[PDB]
């Protein structure tokens, strides 16, 4: 089965209302970029964003130009010209319209309520969806939290319902719509929902990772975004998923969630997979197309887990564009992030940046010895160890934001269709290197045993393996003589086969 | 409000259908040792023990003659007449007949499962009551698992409802019907129905803790049985209540159950305490008023922490009756037990023992150079620390078993009474030692806070404290921007 690349196309509104395809001052990336290559390399382009309004219905901004609005898109849409597989998918939400301090997060919040305001706002984006020719729909809501996932579940379902519907109304069974969203790819925001994470993943076609971000200028020490495994010598984190709502015990709570752990790639792919009912092939492994810059870093690692003095708050407070180079960065006022575009240009042009490697993280690093400068980024090295970890690990496929900052040739996407589908691409003896791996289990992951069925009546030692009702148990103390589940004296370590 | 002061009064059904008040070979401690005096120092008998039938209902043992059986509680109840406070209560089930193992065990299992099968029993609770005489009702089910636990409280509810029925039908005000059970005192057995221990607790008076028994021959290393608070140097235990079906997070379940951790009276005492709902009023402490013996002890620590080689299966299974001068032993065939009666005897009889006293446990125990015997007990002085706990935690009394098992002249349970009421007894400064405190947290005793109200569209560090909704509230990790209890980045860590 192809593996999904799930690309992002961004574009405000005000580029929207003043789109054009020669003029990079006004529209840096027009549709025009992307090339029937670069189109042939994406099984979906996800336009974004929509938003949910006050009248809680998937919406444009108000502010959008409608025409202009649709002629972006058809300029998309024109691209499945070049690819039957493609789709164009359309984005609600994103980190500033839905997260918690976000202009529109109340919208997302009270659209998943009722079987009504549900109803409504499903009936919305499929309206939408079908209105402007998108091919399915994409929910980026940063991200519900306690009493909003059974509505945010419910809401989903009945997108489903409804473009399952409309697959049918339209003859659409050779690319039938789809339904995915953005999830979280760091436990700490993961945990708001992760107890649910299969009812939540049942009806999306993909849930695609955020697994980036898990670095950046709000903790006190630098660090990869997005390594694929853990360089002990890095920071480690709390593991936030040992504090969801799960119901489970001390031990499998312990045993599922190690903490500190390393913020990885492969820890956010694996906290999913240990959660029953969430299939690998669902799972898409997010990765950036930009890096996330810090000044003010020490030397002797390369920049690398350094305290630093970049400000973390957003929109960035000062006028002092301090990444060397960095001419995007003037334009969107931000030194503290760049496109991959961006960092090659600063990479090529003697302004005092080493590329660096960690070998454990398996990702490349900016290091500027002469001001103090770090950037973490990824780019088509990084990407062949996270493809070869896709295909291993079963996943769905790659998303990324976005497609404006690959660089002019498209490389970074090239690399990705080229890891995934070059005939003449072998990645077979690729060494993942020795980075950690999450290791946790989950009560609902565990491995295949084998041990004596129980015998009711008998007295058990600690440490003992019985098979019953479908699991291996083991018992946490001696003296047992109650049936493994009737109390808390036994643990499921396996499954029965 | 006078402490509890419960005592088992038990009595084998051979010893009913015999019973007699001037031969000890024939009833060792029949109901006229316990004088106007012990029935004074007494707040409630709890004669044991009836038992739960195929039948589903409270019942004698069959093999009762009725008849003796009416005549010994009523020979008991007569001890009112010295004590206006006191209540005769019967227990339900104990050790042998309720163990998982034990011969009535499905019995308590099914009387709890149905709607009807829980008004059935406790409707034969009451009915035995009334018709006996009791004062109350008390159940040793040792112990309702995790599945049987809604039934069990549904039971309790059930017999708390008809109970306070009959209190006003019977104009009982002054001396209302009572409900109370054994609960378990140490963790393992408690895990099975900790997390509902307020709806437990709930339909009783009083929930009398098994704090003993904490040791024995079936583990390997000799240790006190009852010990107050922790001794490093002992041995520790896994904390099974880590793993009851709380719905606790990581966090909470790791503050409120450290592990290892001291197997003691205080640890179960606190941990009852941790849970909302359960008052420390209705918490009562069990004390024994036997010692449990080991063989095969070594040296050096007076036979505390030792490996041993007493058999640890019940009934003991030999005719090896090791424990020197312990003749109580000989009679009930089985080393391993001896009442503070006997052990007094054999402390004054120049048997070999010496009588030591681990100031950590704040218990006594014996040990044997000569042979390697070591045994663990209680008396009148480790009942002033467990006294002086009971006052300072603000427990609702004691509880101990068995009446048969003081001393002649009743010092045990006239120390209890002493520490409790005596007006020229001053425990004021008595030393409560440095031994280990169980330092669990729980949402029932979390400590007094305060802290800023939380404002929503805030965003809070790592570490900051708000209160909201009469609680304070710790953040796990930084960036939050929802609120304590919708937000798993928060940790219930104070109240008001
Ligand atoms: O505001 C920004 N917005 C992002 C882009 C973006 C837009 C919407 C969204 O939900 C998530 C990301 C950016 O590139 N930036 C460059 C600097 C400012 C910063
Ligand atoms: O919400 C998103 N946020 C960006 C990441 C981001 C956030 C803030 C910022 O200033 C710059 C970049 C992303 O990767 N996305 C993929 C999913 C939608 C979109
Ligand atoms: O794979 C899927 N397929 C659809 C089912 C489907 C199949 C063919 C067709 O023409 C239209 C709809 C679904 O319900 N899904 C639920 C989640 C996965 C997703
Ligand atoms: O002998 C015991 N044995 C220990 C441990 C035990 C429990 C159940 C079992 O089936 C066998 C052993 C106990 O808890 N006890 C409670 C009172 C008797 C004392
Ligand atoms: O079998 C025993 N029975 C206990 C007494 C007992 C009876 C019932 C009950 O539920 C709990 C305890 C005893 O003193 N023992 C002395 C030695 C034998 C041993
Ligand atoms: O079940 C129980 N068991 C005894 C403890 C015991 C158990 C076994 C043994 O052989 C000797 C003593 C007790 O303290 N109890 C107080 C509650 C009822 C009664
Ligand atoms: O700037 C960031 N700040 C961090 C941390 C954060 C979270 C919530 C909040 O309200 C403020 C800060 C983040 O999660 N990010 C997600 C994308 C932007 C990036």
């Amino acid at each position: 089965t192809r593996k999904a690349v799930i690309g992002y196309y961004f574009i405000p509104t005000n580029q929207i209302n003043n789109y054009t395809e020669t003029d990079t001052s006004v529209v840096p990336f027009p549709v025009s970029n992307i090339t029937p290559a670069k189109a042939k390399q994406l099984t979906h382009i996800n336009f974004s964003f929509l938003d949910i309004n006050s009248n809680l219905e998937c919406a444009w901004d108000p502010a959008t130009n409608d025409a202009k609005a649709r002629d972006v898109v058809n300029r998309l849409t024109a691209l499945k010209a070049h690819n039957p597989s493609l789709r164009i998918m359309f984005s609600i939400g994103g980190w500033y319209y839905s997260n918690d301090l976000g202009v529109s997060h109340a919208n997302y919040v009270n659209a998943v309520k009722t079987p009504a305001s549900r109803a409504k706002f499903a009936q919305s984006c499929v309206r939408i969806m079908k209105d402007y020719g998108f091919d399915g729909v994409d929910i980026d809501w940063e991200y519900p939290q306690a009493a909003e996932v059974d509505g945010f579940i419910a809401a989903l379902q009945e997108i489903r319902t409804l473009l399952n519907q409309q697959t049918i109304t339209d003859g659409r069974q050779a690319l039938p719509y789809q339904l995915t969203i953005a999830g979280a790819g760091g436990a700490f925001f993961l945990s708001r929902y992760y107890s649910k994470l299969a009812q939540i993943v049942a009806p999306l076609d993909y849930i695609n990772l955020m697994t980036y971000d898990l670095a950046g200028p709000w903790e006190k020490v630098t660090n990869h975004q997005a390594a694929l495994f853990g360089d002990a010598a890095g920071p480690t984190f709390y593991n936030a998923l040992r504090e969801a709502n799960l119901g489970w015990s001390w031990e499998e709570l312990t045993r599922a969630f190690p903490s500190p752990f390393s913020l990885t790639v492969d820890a956010a792919v694996q906290q999913h997979l240990m959660m029953e009912g969430v299939p690998s092939a669902k799972i898409v492994m997010g990765v950036p197309f930009y890096g996330r810059a810090f000044k003010g870093v020490s030397g002797g690692n390369g920049g690398q887990y350094s305290s630093h003095s970049t400000p973390g708050e957003d929109p960035y407070p000062s006028t002092d564009y301090w990444l060397v180079g960095c001419e995007e960065c003037v334009r969107d006022k931000d030194p503290r992030i760049a496109s991959y575009r961006q960092l090659e240009q600063m990479l090529q042009g003697n302004y005092g940046y080493q590329r660096l490697w960690n070998d454990k993280t398996k990702t490349p690093y900016l290091y500027h010895a002469q001001n103090g400068l770090f950037v973490t980024y990824d780019d088509a090295e990084s990407f062949k160890y996270k493809a070869k970890y896709i295909k291993q690990q079963q996943l769905g496929g790659v998303m990324f934001w976005h497609l404006g900052q690959d660089n002019r040739n498209g490389d970074l996407l090239a690399a990705l269709d080229r890891y995934f589908n070059a005939a003449d691409y072998d990645d077979s003896q690729l060494d993942m290197g020795t980075g950690l791996r999450y290791t946790g289990v989950g009560p609902g992951n565990l491995p295949i045993m084998t041990a004596p069925a129980y015998v009711p009546g008998t007295t058990y030692a600690q440490g003992a393996l019985v098979s019953y009702q479908g699991y291996v148990w083991q018992t946490k103390w001696g003296y047992i003589t109650s049936a493994p589940g009737s109390d808390s004296a036994w643990l499921k370590v396996g499954r029965v086969a």
